[PDB]
RNA sequence: AGAUGGUAAGGGCCCACGGUGGAUGCCUCGGCACCCGAGCCGAUGAAGGACGUGGCUACCUGCGAUAAGCCAGGGGGAGCCGGUAGCGGGCGUGGAUCCCUGGAUGUCCGAAUGGGGGAACCCGGCCGGCGGGAACGCCGGUCACCGCGCUUUUUGCGCGGGGGGAACCUGGGGAACUGAAACAUCUCAGUACCCAGAGGAGAGGAAAGAGAAAUCGACUCCCUGAGUAGCGGCGAGCGAAAGGGGACCAGCCUAAACCGUCCGGCUUGUCCGGGCGGGGUCGUGGGGCCCUCGGACACCGAAUCCCCAGCCUAGCCGAAGCUGUUGGGAAGCAGCGCCAGAGAGGGUGAAAGCCCCGUAGGCGAAAGGUGGGGGGAUAGGUGAGGGUACCCGAGUACCCCGUGGUUCGUGGAGCCAUGGGGGAAUCUGGGCGGACCACCGCCUAAGGCUAAGUACUCCGGGUGACCGAUAGCGCACCAGUACCGUGAGGGAAAGGUGAAAAGAACCCCGGGAGGGGAGUGAAAUAGAGCCUGAAACCGUGGGCUUACAAGCAGUCACGGCCCCGCAAGGGGUUGUGGCGUGCCUAUUGAAGCAUGAGCCGGCGACUCACGGUCGUGGGCGAGCUUAAGCCGUUGAGGCGGAGGCGUAGGGAAACCGAG
RNA sequence: GCCGACCCGCGAGGGCGGCUGGAGGUAAGGGAAGUGCGAAUGCCGGCAUGAGUAACGAUAAAGAGGGUGAGAAUCCCUCUCGCCGUAAGCCCAAGGGUUCCUACGCAAUGGUCGUCAGCGUAGGGUUAGGCGGGACCUAAGGUGAAGCCGAAAGGCGUAGCCGAAGGGCAGCCGGUUAAUAUUCCGGCCCUUCCCGCAGGUGCGAUGGGGGGACGCUCUAGGCUAGGGGGACCGGAGCCAUGGACGAGCCCGGCCAGAAGCGCAGGGUGGGAGGUAGGCAAAUCCGCCUCCCAAAAGCUCUGCGUGGUGGGGAAGCCCGUACGGGUGACAACCCCCCGAAGCCAGGGAGCCAAGAAAAGCCUCUAAGCACAACCUGCGGGAACCCGUACCGCAAACCGACACAGGUGGGCGG
């Protein structure tokens, strides 16, 4: 219960510490741990040659975790956090003023 | 002939490098206490277990033949099929996980409840269904005994009944250690423990009261009264109510009289007993019957009847920031800016009001739950007089005896209550005001119901001059687990890589085990029960010293060896010699052949509550000060004089009173 | 936390600096206290001392060849020795829970080892109409409507109900899997209840009697389990070293089995009359008088036999294992010994005076007489819990592979 943040999936930027400052996509957010997964932390594993999918060269990975708590949105600017107002119907959490919610599809 | 340094089997002493091993610091999904709310679960089978349950599944938790879940109601907006990774395959904007409600399935055991029984296993009667289905077998219903109320006794119909419960609570039973420096009376204690049973409270509850004033006016509670008055081998010690100031406020239902009515009986009778109803409820007594005024349209009206706001069972919105910068990392530093009814906190690789959750502020119920806060209704309550002479709670009061409660241990012993015995009266009746008698008062006994105010912590929410893995609950963690005992019961150990698993591919030796790079990250001296690595602890290298040598082991000085230092000085070492009865407890007195300790690390012992009591630091000063409580606060205090100290003592006492 | 030869204070400490470490810390002034350890044969935890010593579990004993492997005293195949042999062999339950089996494995677990294993792992294995048990029965006992009593909680408790290795009740042989088999396979034996056909009878109770049915001591006839010998039966071998082809040594020479046959034995008199006993229902027992017979008939069991199915060794071949064959058309015959066991409820003797209930025999009530019951043959159904594996011991009671203890059977 209240596993709720504010990142969602859809294309966000970076302000955290390592790579700071850097453009994200969908992020997938895994789990209610409270972690990303964008396209920042590239890292190469030290999987074994496993005969099959893992072939001869053991030694490779693609997209390694990360902590939600440090991405930042996006719209006609960068970051600015998420306003909602309840629309009288649906929802509508545009950036700061910055028009535009995230949902998009008829949102 | 004489002279005199020199080897280390191995040893010690020092430094350095390690290992075992765990302390310590810091941390904290744990616990602690206080307040606050809240306060019952059951035959609609509970609290609580057993076997099961997932596609692969030991635990756990959730769950139960529909088995990690079933359908609708509400919420919610992007993830999801539990911790616990893999195989595998699903899940959703035709809006899933999950939080909140309601119900669906609910095998077996437990009050167990058809019967049985060594709990969780084995049988059976009847009602009906399935296999070809009568022989065997499954399936839904139903079946124990208690009360208590109607049925024609009959068969039955019916509302209820049990077990549990952390703590408190009412009664039925009821010890001893210990105190009295012995020990019986007394104390501990009517405590512990057994039992019964009730509930959110329990119990209690409207005066045969209190108590001296023509004074008050249920019950529980706080504080005061007050260690007061008494009690007592006048010892231990035990130790009242009144009154007061406050919290809470509520008051009532019946029997008997008189009248009716259906029933039972019988020696029919102006009738003994009974079902029910009318009827009545008291302290200048009320009520009865008849009469007297007029008894009434109104007046009161819930604790019972209902409705609705608020309260809970999820949630929702929610002010304010960036560039550069050292660092693996910034919130840190610099610069300029911004919010505030919000500078509470938590995290985010570190230290943030503006990064994420959030606080402040405002909102929220279709389903459940709760409801005097207020509105309706309803049960019920409202009279002045006169006579008559009906009733007014019986094996009761009273009396006696053996006695428990009370301050009362036997006192002059009341009063309340009662075991055996005798044994009343009806308002001139009657209990008590502490032998008993007079009087004067007080109250109406022997039927019952009563909220709030006080108690309590299984539980949730909030706080902290409460603890941080020997502390804290026994349990931070897969703990009422392992393991010990038949047995009732006993009761362990055991936290932490890192920001993130990025948790080490590959070659190398080796059976592996484990290592050597590679490679991981800021760091692998964070390398996998690994943060930080005290000591005891055993290793290893090196500096000094030791094979004629007598010792509480060191002290003091002289010499020499090594390493420091610019000097002068120093540290380390020990050839030699001057000297030298270990530490503690107990003792007249101990090195002790008196005792306690292998050594190391942690735990570990003069407090606290109330009263007294000497001082002391202040304020006030013949005056000083408030407890309970209430009001305010969210570490904000303040009102609240009931009472205690003080202004006077002497006497056993009446009393007298600076005598 | 580690290091120190500097500074300050009499001191207890404080500053300093170097090394370590990784996020908390708190001055000056005040305050609150579970505060200061060397000791309590003190509490927990850790590491030593003796001491590389005592011990390493029975004096029944080990020796070699090959093999596996990185590694063989310690595992496995063979040869050799020795010890138990009323056992230290084979069961039976009790007891423990997967210890059994098959493949792989050694980090600990076996007082060293380990390639072994009761240890790890995953996979498997436990069958029932007849053994045991329950929808049968009682005993001592317990529970327990009622009865009674007790301050409560409870005590005794009649009827009923649970309760045993006691009663009774239908299953014996060989085969077979890696492992269980009276459970499956097969050759035979039979029970249980239901429907029908056929025959036959007054049916039939939880209520009456019959019976079950019982002590010790000795002991009968046959019979068998088991046991010994054969010149004889059947075989795969063997003449050794001085003798021998001797009836030479050596192996084995049965198991089940209904109907029928033979054999032994246990049980029981047949019939009539009456009857106010059996807490009257009785033709049944009891009981008084009569007839015959005491043999024998009736009748259950014990043995042997029986048609049929099954078994079957020394040795050799290979096979590591288990065994597969060999192993035969297999022989399966006689003489003797003889059970403590069998016929069961046998005989005799004695004093201590030797369970109970249901099955089973049966009489009648209730009631039924189309029913129901008995026989028979046919046709259908007959469930639910057990079994693996240890069991005079390593798995069980003793904290341990304790030299301890452990009922009953086979025990040559």
């Amino acid at each position: 219960r209240v596993k709720m943040h504010v990142k969602k999936g859809d294309t966000v930027l970076v302000a955290s510490g390592k790579y700071k400052g850097r453009v994200g996509k969908v992020k997938e957010v895994l789990p209610k741990k409270y972690a990303v997964i964008v396209e920042g932390v590239n890292i190469v594993k030290k999987a074994v040659r496993v005969s099959p999918k893992y072939p001869q060269g053991g030694f490779i990975e693609k997209e390694a975790p990360l902590h939600a708590s440090k991405v930042r949105p996006i719209c006609p600017a960068c970051g600015k956090p998420t306003r909602v107002r309840k629309k009288f119907l649906e929802n509508g959490k545009k950036i700061r003023v910055c028009a535009k919610c995230g949902g998009a599809l008829d949102t």
